[PDB]
This record gives structure tokens, sequence and C-alpha cells, in this order.
């Protein structure tokens, strides 16, 4: 079977990839693992919840790939609900609020939070997107944890509570688990802490009409049968002229080069011929995905909403099987849902449980922190437990332990002789997010076209214009927010 | 191919497992990937070595299932030099010395140190070999690293630059990347401090004459063609009555039962029907291995005994390429050599270099730290990075950072449907070493033996009765050493009595 290209893994990365390479003139074949293409997104349809992504969903603003590639195909989004109050459910009470971060009232805890997020931006402010280990201080940042910077910081017990529910939502991996250094670059290279969690204005805002598993299909529907769909690559040689590729279903490809679009680890899956240089051989062994269930339970109707609550919960504490909530309901006000994550540790936790045992679980909770016995009456419930993958390893994306981005980073996108790499974990701006994955995806595509002379190297990376449907405001801060000391800068001067 | 179990892997473990279950009269095939058995040992012969371990190659006293398994396959040890005396290289000079650690005169640094070896000791003794989940702190330790506790435990620099070179030379990782209780446990399920680290009563007294590599391929010798060559495993299917194991030359295997023999992050390699169960599915990218260059240098003679300098140093500092070395001189005292290891993210650093750029760096370093100029005339040089096999994903074997074997580590040797977990990670007693590795083997082929009810349940984890050509010294201390306080001790004494 010969081709120009084959990208291997039909994601969205993937599938920008091959969309860009068809568009050129070139042959592409998408080599695809699952009965299934969309990747870690993925739109469950049925009489019950219409549809309802059970993978990635949210877009925001600055995310201007992401949010071209779907208008092109035809898509169109809908702002996430935040017109009531959001509430943060603290030692066993809820406590409504507006804005980026939970009011705080005591004085010293009010410097030491404010100090937090200051700082987590103030010290991404030295860190490279495009090359995180060149960071002035990347080694003594990345050989330390972020649950030890977190110790180091936060002076007091509500700063850290809250700065840690933060690591185990941003990235689905416990703040001892990860590199400060990787965490601080995976913030800053989303535009720092209030865009990375905001609703309004931020990576929340929307979500795609009818789910972001369109994206795939719809590159799908366009490439018709380009796309081989049960193929998992298990071998690429490259020791003669065409590069060779091989399924575990007993079929051979041969292409002038390759796209990897898979998570960096799942190149583990793939013998290689000859062997992979020893950085990236190495480097594949020490990337873990995170750990997560997304969780939707529906409801009669949007019963939160006529409290004032927009359906938007940060629950702390160990015993809360889900950290964070937001409202699902359709923009139509119909199929009224609440969808929450399982997070991290808890993700291993409660799998052991049944389906039926979690929805009872989460009604439980949800009817607690809303204050509201309807929580307790659900009509449906649709769950997905990511950990379970083999083709995905887990969501949202790659970690790096310490010690790992300093030694290996500079391997992630280097090509392999005729092999070029895509995905998500490769990109420089939402590195993560379906965005990433789109940046990524079209970037290994050029590099092609340029080591094939049809480009010049200075178009390999090309910027996107802003969005005229998502625009992005500011993000905004006081002088106050700007000056006030930290708590040991109170204590120095005193 | 038809057969009752099919061995992944043709490393010392896969090999002491398909023996044992061809000795109990079981049809057996062993599937491996490269054109050699061995894995992560192997005997390079050659006519300027005569041979030589590139891989794994020392043994001691308390690996008693390796040593039983050599004497019946016909091999014999030798004994590591030290005769003369160990030098420890600290701050750019040599101080020769002898015992398990270079003595320390200052007495607030002697009590640093008296309590850190201690220290790791008695925290070793609250970890269940078994079940290091088990540790009534295992979540607090685990989810620090061992330079958080190398922090909080040495109140000089002294104790931790030497607690450091420790660990990159028994883990082959830098203390930032593992959790504080696994290696904790690493060191325990090694017998110790003292076991682990020691030359005489330790894990580096010993070598096979002829090559470690000879355990493996006398073992294949016995299995005849059985033992299949340039066999990768790619797929295992557990859909149907019989398993189904495919090779990537096109190849397939159906047996009853599976033993995986690879280290488990290599698990990755095979695609698997039904997918595997989500712990283990997340386990086997959570668990890299170390980074490690072995390095041998030939001379004309061990020109180091001459000096009273028995080969071994502990040589600390960023700039030298290798932090320890070992006299690999011949039994017959022929083709004299020294051994050494460059560790963890130098193996990283230089591997950029020629195999001739790395010959003088380490030929330099020795004629410093020896004295002697002689260093800088090598006959020969051989060398092995492991960091570049695709077969085993570095050496010596599998370390877990932060958080991990809390999490998952339950997940590492349970059978999934049929197939059954080997490999020396998957150890109880010397776990990562070639002794953990025929202790893993032996116990996956009694796992399956009891599965087809060939044995009862209490024979499937066996004790091994002791060696009587190397048994095995206690490991004692004294009065002072059990008694002295450590540095906050101390300063605890002091303000108690001016007060
Ligand atoms: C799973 C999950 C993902 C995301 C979210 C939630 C879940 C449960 N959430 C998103 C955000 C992540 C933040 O860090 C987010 C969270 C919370 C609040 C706001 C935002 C989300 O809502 N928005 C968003 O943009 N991204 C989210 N999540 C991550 C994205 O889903 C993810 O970034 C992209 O989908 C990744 O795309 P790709 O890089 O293209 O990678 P894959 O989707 O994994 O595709 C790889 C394909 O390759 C196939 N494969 C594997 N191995 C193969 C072999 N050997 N041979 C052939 N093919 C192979 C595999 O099957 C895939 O199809
Ligand atoms: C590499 C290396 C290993 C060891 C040492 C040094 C090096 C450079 N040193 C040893 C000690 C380690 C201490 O922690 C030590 C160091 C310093 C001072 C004293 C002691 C040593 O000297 N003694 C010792 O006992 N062990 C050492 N090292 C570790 C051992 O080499 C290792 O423990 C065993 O060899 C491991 O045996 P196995 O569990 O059987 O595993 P492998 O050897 O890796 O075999 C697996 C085989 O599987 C094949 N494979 C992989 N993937 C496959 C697929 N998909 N299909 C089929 N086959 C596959 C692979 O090719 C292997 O042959
Ligand atoms: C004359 C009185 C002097 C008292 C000295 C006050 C010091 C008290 C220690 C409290 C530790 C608080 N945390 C946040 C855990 C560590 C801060 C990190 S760092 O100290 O900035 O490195
Ligand atoms: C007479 C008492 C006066 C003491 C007051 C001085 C403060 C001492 C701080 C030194 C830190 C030493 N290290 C080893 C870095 C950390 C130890 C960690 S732990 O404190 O033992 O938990
Ligand atoms: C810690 C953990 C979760 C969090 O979610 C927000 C948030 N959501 C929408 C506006 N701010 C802020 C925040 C802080
Ligand atoms: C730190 C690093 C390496 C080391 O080697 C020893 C040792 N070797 C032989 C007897 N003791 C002790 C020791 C301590």
């Amino acid at each position: 079977n010969k081709c120009d290209v084959v990208v291997v893994g039909g994601g969205i990365s993937g599938m920008a990839a091959a969309k860009l390479l068809h568009d050129s003139g070139l042959n592409v074949v998408v080599l695809e693992a699952r009965d299934r293409v969309g990747g870690r997104t993925y739109t469950l349809r049925n009489q019950k919840v219409k549809y309802v992504d059970l993978g990635g969903s949210y877009v925001g603003p600055t995310q201007n790939r992401i949010l071209r590639l779907a208008k092109e195909l035809g898509l169109e989004t809908y702002k996430v609900n935040e017109v009531e109050r959001l509430i943060h459910h603290v030692k066993g009470k809820s406590y409504p609020f507006r804005g980026p971060f939970p009011p705080v009232w005591n004085p010293i805890t009010y410097l030491d939070h404010n100090n937090f997020w200051r700082t987590m931006d103030d010290m991404g402010r030295e860190i490279p997107s495009d090359a995180p280990w060149k960071a002035p201080l990347a080694e003594e940042w990345d050989n330390m944890t972020m649950k030890e910077l977190l110790d180091k910081l936060c002076w007091t017990e509500s700063a850290k509570q809250l700065a840690t529910l933060f690591v185990n939502l941003c990235v689905t991996a416990e703040t001892h688990e990860v590199s400060a250094l990787w965490f601080l670059w995976y913030v800053k290279q989303c535009g720092g802490t209030t865009r990375i969690i905001s609703t309004t204005n931020g990576g929340q805002e929307r979500k795609f009409v009818g789910g972001s598993g369109q994206v795939s299909e719809r590159i799908m529907d366009l490439l018709g049968d380009r796309v081989k769909l049960e193929r998992p690559v298990i071998y690429i040689d490259q020791t003669r002229e065409n590069v060779l590729v091989e399924t575990l279903n007993h079929e051979m490809y041969e292409a002038k080069y390759v796209i990897s679009a898979i998570p960096p680890t799942l190149g583990m899956k793939i013998h290689f011929n000859p062997p992979l240089p020893m950085m990236r051989n190495q480097m594949i062994t020490r990337v873990p995905l995170g750990s997560v269930i997304k969780c939707i339970v529906y409801y009669k109707e949007p019963f939160w909403r006529k409290k004032d609550y927009c359906g938007t919960m940060i629950i702390d504490g160990e015993e809360a099987p889900v950290a964070y909530t937001l409202d699902d309901t359709k923009p139509e006000g119909n199929y009224a849902a609440i969808m929450g994550f399982i997070l991290a540790h808890k993700a291993r936790k409660l799998a052991r449980l049944t389906k039926e045992e979690r929805l009872k679980k989460l009604c439980e909770l949800y009817a607690k922190v809303l204050g509201s016995l309807e929580a307790l009456e659900p009509v449906h419930y649709e769950e997905k437990n990511w950990c379970e993958e083999q083709y995905s390893g887990g969501c949202y994306t790659t970690y790096f332990p310490p010690g790992i981005l300093t030694q290996y980073g500079r391997v992630l996108r280097q090509p392999v002789d005729r092999i070029y790499f895509a995905g998500t974990e490769t990109a420089t701006h939402w590195s993560g997010y379906m965005e990433g994955a789109v940046e990524a995806g079209e970037r290994a595509a050029r590099e092609i076209l340029h080591a094939m002379g049809k480009i010049p190297e200075d178009e390999i990376w090309q910027s996107e214009p802003e969005s005229v449907d998502v625009p992005a405001q500011p993000i905004t801060t006081t002088f106050l927010e700007r000056h006030l000391p930290s708590v040991p800068g109170l204590l120095r001067l005193i």
C-alpha cells in the first residue's frame, strides 16, 4: 500500500496533519488503532442525552487554531452556563461567589492566597513556552515536586488545600507526582492561572454544539477510505529507501515520511528498526498520562439555577468523590445535567465500585453541595474512566515527574530520520488540549512539506489570526493584587 | 505451535522459569526478542579480553538461588580483589581506607553519618519485603523523593554528598527522581545498607568464572530448540480457550498459560486482547529503568596493587565521569583492568562523546585518583551503554518515582487471567539482581503448577538453603553505633542541660 505520508493516529492532531497534507496535494493514509476516530475526544449519542462529550469538550479564547478548524468543518460553539453564582464547598459548607478565585476573608489567609497565584505567574514569566528546559532555574525547579513547592510557598493550610485542588484539576495528577518546572510551564503556556481556570474568558468558556468528536469524524468524512480503522501500528522500518509501516492485522504501508500523532509513551507499542536513538528510547518510558473519570448526571430540570447557582462547584476534602463540576445542560435549556471529574488517586480508588454505586455517591454529594433534595433523583447517568484505555494511557495528557523535563524534554519533537512528531504533548500553546493537538499536527505536517522542498523554513511555524466568534479579553490585576506582601514579606516588615 | 507454557523473555528469570517447568515434565517454549539469551546479562568474548561481563556480573552472600542455579549448571565463582586499600576521593583529593564506609573523624560529622545509615536501616525494618505499600507510613514516605529525605536527615553536607553517591550507585537514578519509600524498600530487601554496598560479605563479593551470560546460555543448551531467538512478542490474545501469542516475524504460539519475564514497562510493546485491567494498563507507563554505561579499561599490569590500592574507588564531584570502580583483573592475575560505572545523568550527558573520548576522560580521572601516570597508558577498552537497548529500557532495573509504589505496587505480580509475571522486578529478596530474577522465575512457574493442580498452594513460595560455598556473615553493630545520638538528638541534650 504506497503513499506519500502515513499518519499514525486518528485523534485531532493526526487528523489535522492529514487534512493539511491532503489539501496540499499529497497522498495520505491515517492508521487508527481503534474502531473509531477522535482519540481522547469521544462524543456518545443516544435518545436520553442526545449527544454528550465523554472526553475533551471545552474550548475558549486564545485557542484560535481549534476554533478555526472546527468552523471550517461547519461546527458552532455555545457558552457554558455561568449566569448565576459559583460555589466553593469547604469544611462541609457551601460558600457562593463570583470571579476567578473564591473570596478569602482572614487577612493572613488573604495575603497567602494572593501571593500563591501571583507567584505561579511570576515564575511562569521566566519559562520559555517552546523550551521550558531553558528557564534560568530549570534544574532547581525540575528537581522538586509541586508538593514541595506548595509546602515552601503556602504559609496557610487554606491556600495549600486550594492549590492542591488546582493542580489535581489542571493535570489529573497528585502534587507529589509532578515536576514543579513542568507544572509551571503547563500553566504559563495556557496563558497563566486566571486564563486556565476561568469559564468566562478562559479555557472552560465554550463547548461545540453536537460534540467535539465531530472534529475528527468530519475530517474522516473528507478523507474517506484514506482512514484505516482497527489498524494498530506495530512496526516501523527505516532501513530502506521508503519507510515501511506494519499493522497488527497484517497490512504493510510504504511512505516517504511518517507522522507519529499518538501520546509519547504509546510509542512503546511500536517495535523500531533500526532502534530509536537512546534519549528517545528512554524518554517514552518516563512520561505517563493522568487519571480521571468523567461523569455526567442528568436531571429533569437545571434545578440549581432556581437557587441562583450556575452549577460550578469547587469541592474540597478527601471524602468528596468529585472535586469540580460544571453545568452540562444543552444550550436550549433541556437535557439538564451536571458534569463532574473524579480526579487522580480518586479515579483509581473509586474504579472498584459499580456504575450504580458511583452514581449514588455523586448524587448524595451534589445534594449536600447544592443544598437540594432534587439532586437525589437522577433521570440518567453516563461516565468514562480514561485509565482503562489501551490506546490513550489516561487523560487529559502526559505529565512529567521530577527530573524528566530537563533531561529528556528536548527529545519530544526531534525528528527520527523520516518520522516527525505531532500530538498535543508537542505543542507550545495549550499543549494538553485540542488547541495543542491542532498546532502540533499542522506544524509536523509543515516540517514534512519543508523536507520535501515545498515551503521555506520560516513557514514551518505559523501564527493564527484571532477568532472573530470567540475574541479574548485582557487578563487584568489590581494594584493591591500586584503589591500586597506575602506572609513572610509581612514578617520581614515586622 | 502448541505447548503447555510460553515464556516471554530469555533472560535469567524466563530461563529459570522454563527450566523448572521443563524439569516438571511440561512442554515449554521461550520466545526471545534478541539474537541471544541473557538479557541484562551479556558476556563479550574476544582475544583482547578473553571474556568480560558488560551487564550484570556480581554475586554475593545471601544470594542463594543464583548460586545454586549456577552451581547446578557447572559454573564456579571467584572473589573480586579487596586485598589492598579502598579509596574515597572527595573535593579533589584521595583518602585510603578499609571497611564498609570511609572513616569520619569530626565528632559532629561522625554522629550525622552514623545516624544516616542507622536511620535508613531503621526505616527499612518498617517495610514488609513482600508488600512495601503496607508500611505504617507508606503514603508519607512514598510522597517524597530521596532528595527530600536526605535534606531532612543529613545535618552535614558531608553526609548528604556520600548518601547521594550511595543512591546513584545502588539504583542508577538521581535522588530527586526516586520515591523514598521505594528506595528504602529496595535497600532493605537486599539485607540493608552494609550488605548492599560491601565487597567482602556483600553484593559485590564475587563474579562467575567465564561470565554470567553462561547461566542463560547453559539453560538454552538444556532446552534445545525450545528457545526461539529473534521472536519479539507483539500480541497476546486470551479471548479463547487456549492463549494465543504472536511474534513480530509472523509466528503463532498456542499455550495453556503465559509467563511474562520482561521488565514491567516493556509490557507496553505487546498489544493485549482483551485490554489489560486499568491498574496494570497505567502501571506499565509509570515504571522507568535507570541509566548507566559500564566501562572497562585494560592495562599491562594491575599497577594500583603496587601502591597498596585494591582498585575500589568512591569518587565524588560533578566533573568525575565515573563515581565507582572495582578491580576487574582475571583471577589468574592477567588481563589487568578497572571496571567503572557512568551513572544516572552522566550516562545521558556523556553518551554524546565518542568511545575514544570517554576512554580519555576515564584514564585522566583514574590517573588523578590513583596518583598514577600509568593510568594514562591503557592497552584496550570495552563499554556498553544500556540506555540504548530497545529490549531492556535501561539498567540495572526499574525505579519507582514518587507516589507510584503505593498506588500501583500491588499490581506488579498479580496474574491477568492466564498470564503470570516473572522478572527480577517482581522478586521479594534482591529484586533488581540476578538473584531476584531466579526467585521470580521459579515462583511464577510454581504459580502455574498450582493452577494445573500439580502442587499445593504452600509450595508456590519456597525458601532456599544457604550456599555452603558462599556463606553469609551476619551484619553487626556496636553499642555506640546503636545508641549515639543524631545531631538533633545531641542539640536536644544540650538545650536540656543548659535549661
Ligand atoms: C480524556 C479527556 C481529555 C480532555 C479533557 C477531559 C478528558 C476526560 N478535557 C479537555 C481539557 C484538558 C486540560 O488540560 C480541560 C479540562 C478541564 C477544563 C477545561 C479543559 C477539554 O475540555 N478541552 C480540551 O481542549 N482538551 C481536553 N482534554 C484533552 C484533549 O482531549 C486532548 O488534548 C486531545 O484530544 C489530544 O489529541 P491528540 O494529540 O490527537 O491525541 P489522541 O486524542 O490521544 O489521538 C491519538 C490517536 O492515536 C491512536 N493510537 C494509539 N496508538 C496507536 C497505534 N499504535 N497505532 C495506530 N493508532 C494508535 C489512538 O487510538 C488515538 O485515536
Ligand atoms: C545492565 C546491568 C545490570 C546489572 C548490573 C549492571 C548492569 C550494567 N549490575 C548487577 C547489580 C545491580 C544492583 O542493583 C550490581 C551493581 C553494582 C554492584 C553490585 C551489583 C550485578 O553485578 N549483579 C546482579 O545480580 N545484577 C546486576 N544487574 C541487574 C541484572 O542484570 C538483572 O537483574 C537481571 O539480568 C534481570 O533478569 P530478568 O528479570 O530475566 O530480565 P532481562 O535480563 O531484562 O530479560 C528479559 C528478556 O526479555 C527479552 N524481551 C524484551 N521484550 C521482549 C518481547 N516483547 N518479546 C520477547 N522477548 C522480549 C529481552 O531481550 C531479555 O532477554
Ligand atoms: C525570631 C523568630 C524567628 C522565627 C523564624 C520563622 C520560621 C518559621 C518556619 C515556618 C515554616 C513555614 N513553611 C511555609 C512551611 C515553610 C516556609 C518556607 S521558607 O522558610 O521560606 O523556606
Ligand atoms: C537548640 C535548637 C535550636 C534550633 C533552631 C535552628 C533551626 C534549625 C534548622 C536547621 C535545618 C536542618 N536540616 C537538616 C536542613 C533540616 C532538618 C529537618 S527537621 O527540622 O529535623 O525536621
Ligand atoms: C482551584 C481549583 C478549582 C478552581 O476553579 C476556579 C474557577 N472556576 C471558574 C472560575 N474560577 C478556581 C479554582 C481554584
Ligand atoms: C557510598 C557510595 C559508594 C560506596 O561504596 C562503599 C563500599 N564499597 C566497598 C565497601 N564499601 C560505600 C559506599 C558509600
